[PDB]
């Protein structure tokens, strides 16, 4: 027992990460099969960060002005294009560590690893989830882009993200690996606002749930709620509109620890709006949303990763 | 910017698990040169859980007792022996994936991540700290056992913990890679009570400094305090004392932010006599402490891991 905001072991990720150099520029690659993905705004510079047409940049640029190390292994590129805001950097020679992997595009509230890298290097690991406003609350320093956020099945890693830029509030903005923004953000240094963020209803009553399987449980209740009256409670408080599809993803949950969701849900409307009064669930107190029902039932029963 | 609980790529340890299996009992193992490490207890049956005398379990079991899995490759032991409350396999063939590394033991307050196993296949990667009653707050299922949690310099891989058993208020306890439990804890299926936790004061500061390094400025205020008064109010709060040596291992980030050491006691004090208010630092409402001062300067300025 116990819950922890874990993550996907980064092994698979760490040999797939090198160091781009162009320019005066130098951020993270993500190097599968002989293709190494960064993000295009590699091929700024400091004047041309403001409103670039990286299409007149980039045929501006030789494969010999992108310096690529992969350790003390440097790479030869030997052709490169751009798909959307993404940078592929064909390379001779295919990464001996390409695990099986796919490209995926995550929905908000969706969940991911993060390897956070510097110059090629893997910095740390840690969860996130995609915000209903397409940013995500990470930790990026300078040289962090071209980091990528993933998810692993079984045997398989699915790139879900790569990171671009910090938006003002301090939270972050990035591409899927084909190289399409998370939000209506675009890579150009203009003032651009994330947009309203909201809790992430469905992720919250996860959490509950995993509360209970953990023996927190000060919180539930007798009442229960329709998911109309409770959707009236979650617009007041900021929260994600629940759906009956969401109703159904958390049905394991429900049925492993007998509470029904609707029931969940009249506890989450009297935390709502009574608060926690001076008690914590599962260390916290807030009402932590980026637990995912799967994140829940993983760790909650031990599934684990080949 | 933005701060998270960031765990160690776990790629180095990843290559180091290995499942052990004698009798009905399955657990994980470190596999490092031609060593399997893993807890004793796996020698333990059912009816063995009690109050075992290990030394007559083990001189009374063979090394074909010990199954060891390295993915589908399966290895021989040629030899074993116990070092306290860990077992230690010898086997005949040296793990080509070995990193360099260390055992060390850590003190309460100092962090690690933690690659919770299952089989011998990672689950997932987390931080955790050793608490000043020599428990960890984990994510610890049946099977866990054998996990370690570890740091990492540059390129080793500094081993601290190895999982053993979960306490009954849920919370876990275990030993250094030299079979040493950390605190008054034993391999005995017996009632053992962790005793009583307090918070680790030199933690909360050096999260809190953290929080002004990202813009959180909300809690800070003129006053200052004398170390002797402000530990006069650890007292009260359950919080750890504060020693010069922590006052000085702050120093750095004291500098960086330019609020002494007393000043930052003295918002502490403010923050526990009267709460938060319903607000949050980073993310939180409460004082984190898992957070060591180098967890936040690693964090805050990037340090990578070859
Ligand atoms: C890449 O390593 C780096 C990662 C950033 C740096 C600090 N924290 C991070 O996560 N990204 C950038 O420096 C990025 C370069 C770029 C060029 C074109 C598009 O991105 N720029 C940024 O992240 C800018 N952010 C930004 O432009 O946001 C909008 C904006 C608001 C106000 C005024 C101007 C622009 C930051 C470095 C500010
Ligand atoms: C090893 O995989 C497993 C991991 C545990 C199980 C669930 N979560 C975990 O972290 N460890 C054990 O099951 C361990 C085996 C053992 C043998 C000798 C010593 O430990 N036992 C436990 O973790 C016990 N805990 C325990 O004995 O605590 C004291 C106690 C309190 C009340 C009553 C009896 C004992 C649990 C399985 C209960």
């Amino acid at each position: 027992s116990g819950f922890r905001k874990m993550a996907f072991p980064s092994g698979k990720v760490e040999g797939c990460m090198v160091q781009v150099t162009c320019g005066t520029t130098t951020l993270n690659g993500l190097w599968l099969d002989d293709v190494v993905y960064c993000p295009r705004h590699v091929i700024c510079t400091s004047e041309d960060m403001l409103n670039p047409n990286y299409e007149d940049l980039l045929i501006r640029k030789s494969n010999h002005n992108f310096l690529v190390q992969a350790g003390n292994v440097q790479l030869r590129v030997i052709g490169h294009s751009m798909q959307n805001c993404v940078l592929k950097l064909k390379v001779d020679t295919a990464n001996p560590k390409t695990p099986k992997y796919k490209f995926v595009r995550i929905q908000p509230g969706q969940t991911f690893s993060v390897l956070a890298c510097y110059n090629g290097s893997p910095s740390g690991v840690y969860q996130c989830a995609m915000r209903p406003n397409f940013t995500i609350k990470g930790s990026f320093l300078n040289g962090s882009c071209g980091s990528v956020g993933f998810n692993i099945d079984y045997d398989c890693v699915s790139f879900c993200y790569m990171h671009h830029m910090e938006l003002p509030t301090g939270v972050h903005a990035g591409t899927d690996l084909a190289g399409n923004f998370y939000g209506p953000f675009v890579d150009r240094q203009t003032a651009q606002a994330a947009g309203t963020d909201t809790t992430i209803t469905v992720n919250v009553l996860a959490w509950l749930y995993a509360a209970v399987i953990n023996g927190d449980r000060w919180f539930l209740n007798r009442f229960t709620t329709t998911l109309n009256d409770f959707n009236l409670v979650a617009m007041k408080y900021n929260y994600e509109p629940l759906t009956q599809d969401h109703v159904d993803i958390l049905g394991p949950l429900s049925a492993q620890t007998g509470i029904a969701v609707l029931d969940m849900c009249a506890s989450l409307k009297e935390l709502l709006q009574n608060g926690m009064n001076g008690r914590t669930i599962l260390g916290s107190a807030l009402l932590e949303d980026e637990f995912t029902p799967f994140d829940v039932v993983r760790q909650c029963s031990g599934v684990t990763f080949q």
